């Protein structure tokens, strides 16, 4: 049981998939925990990228199912920019394709600002682009909660195999939600149920970004990974990569495990078993 | 096992301590994860209430110890009322007790009322009383978080078994945290704790309550749950309750198990398992 072989265990990762299938039991996982909890529906946040392009088109596929079936359900979509978005043609676009039942704008700008103004103010010190960041991806996380709290809608999250192994999101921020519809798949595997889906190629094709710095909008993960995403795949996928790649791929894994894991209490093990750790 | 058996071993419940080992583990614990993730110290927010007061007491032993073991750390005490926080007096005392090293206060009101006007403004409708509330733990996270990225500082979570049985806190708001020091102490051994370290009676007689709401703040616990902390504990530690009490307890604790695990998935088990979840 290799490391790699561990993370593709850990991750849900299927080396072959069906997208017709896959597509299948992803609505069924939707359909089926929101049945359980007595739910009117989800919420989604859409960016325009590709994860949150397939996850809100698989919500909307599932409230219509419920809804065949005789239910009541509800997908709302939300475009949660930060001032003017630089790519909202795109995220018009996957709102084009997602076709969700309803769709709304909520600028966060005040709200972040209001923050960091804040900070800078009683702190003594200004939010690093990055941290500032980081502020942004929460706040979508507050939106979203805000809107499911007072609709009585789940939030679904949009975290899948390619970014949960480089641990690439904001804990507690887009990283939280109540359901994820898109856990195992790589990037890769995504982009096939787009396209089994009929999307765009402009939606699957995009340059995958979290674009939350001011100064280096809509910059590439890759450029920030060092490690693109048809290595990524390749390695979850199974196959051999450049021992370089798989290394780095393996620490960057090891050191976000806090990321993947509830709090830690001294009653844990994964992070005393763990070497290091960074936040 | 009787579900109350799971429900301690789960929330890990020791159902007698010794006050004065309880705090060397827990201080321990906080030595040591820190020390495996190269965190310059943690932060955490001091509500005047009583988990906070211990949390935040074990944080800075742990801290003068490591830097009495020739480490580097700091502890930084942040208050974060809404506006004036009506038992602004009783954190007051609350931080005369922990003597952090640092301590700073940060109204979230600007922040919070940023969003409140943004809602309503767009969703025309207004935020009720509880989500606004929910707003308010949620950005008191993302307080925490923003101090911690600039100083490095790891968030100290302070759920317990008392707190948890009943998922009694915020998804992603005072849930989300990166260490939990007090995780399976009961109400009332938290107290004991507290006796040890030698706080004044008033915080840890103090009544629990987590002021989130507009129209009744510093509303009890007690109040809003419909079980005394008394009763929680005596569940909690094995002894035994009113049948009506237990199945109340056994209920909310079955229906939040949402919050104690991280977003589900089709490959998770425990959603499939429940009868039904209540968010
Ligand atoms: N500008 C945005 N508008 C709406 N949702 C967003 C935005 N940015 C991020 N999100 C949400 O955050 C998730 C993760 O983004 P990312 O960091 O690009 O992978 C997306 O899949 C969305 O649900
Ligand atoms: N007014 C406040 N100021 C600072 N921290 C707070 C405040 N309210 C809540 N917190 C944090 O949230 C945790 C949970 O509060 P509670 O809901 O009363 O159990 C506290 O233990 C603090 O760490
Ligand atoms: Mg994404
Ligand atoms: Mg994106
Ligand atoms: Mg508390
Ligand atoms: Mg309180």
């Amino acid at each position: 049981m290799t490391l790699q072989e561990q993370i593709m265990k850990a991750l849900h990762v299927q080396p072959v998939i069906d997208p017709k299938a896959e597509i299948r039991k992803r609505v069924d996982f939707l359909k089926d925990y929101v049945k359980k909890t007595g739910a009117k529906g989800f919420v989604l946040g859409i960016s325009g990228g590709q994860d949150s392009t397939l996850a809100g088109r698989l919500a909307q596929l599932a409230v219509e199912e419920i809804r065949n079936e005789g239910g009541n359900a509800t997908f709302i979509a939300v475009r949660l920019p930060y001032k003017v978005q630089k790519d909202e043609d795109d995220a018009q676009l996957a709102l084009q394709f997602i076709q969700a039942d309803q769709s709304v704008a909520f600028d966060i700008a005040s709200t972040v600002d209001a923050f960091s103004n804040q900070y800078e103010n009683l702190l003594d010190e200004s939010l690093t682009d990055f941290n500032k960041g980081n502020v942004k991806a929460r706040i979508r996380m507050v939106t979203q909660y805000a809107i499911g709290g007072q609709k009585g809608l789940l939030v679904i999250g949009t975290d899948h195999a390619a970014e949960a192994v480089t641990g690439f999101f904001t804990k507690f921020g887009d990283g939280g939600a109540d359901l994820l519809p898109l856990t195992g798949l790589t990037k890769r595997q995504g982009r096939a149920l787009l396209q089994e889906l009929g999307a765009d190629e402009r939606l699957y094709l995009k340059m995958p970004t979290a674009d939350l710095l001011d100064e280096k909008p809509g910059q590439a993960d890759e450029t920030e990974l060092g490690i693109t995403y048809d290595q990524l795949d390749d390695y979850l996928e199974g196959k051999t990569v450049p021992a370089d790649v798989a290394e780095k791929i393996e620490k960057r894994y090891t050191v976000s495990e806090h990321k993947r894991q509830v709090p830690a209490s001294m009653f844990d093990d994964w992070w005393k078993l763990a070497a290091a750790l960074e936040h």
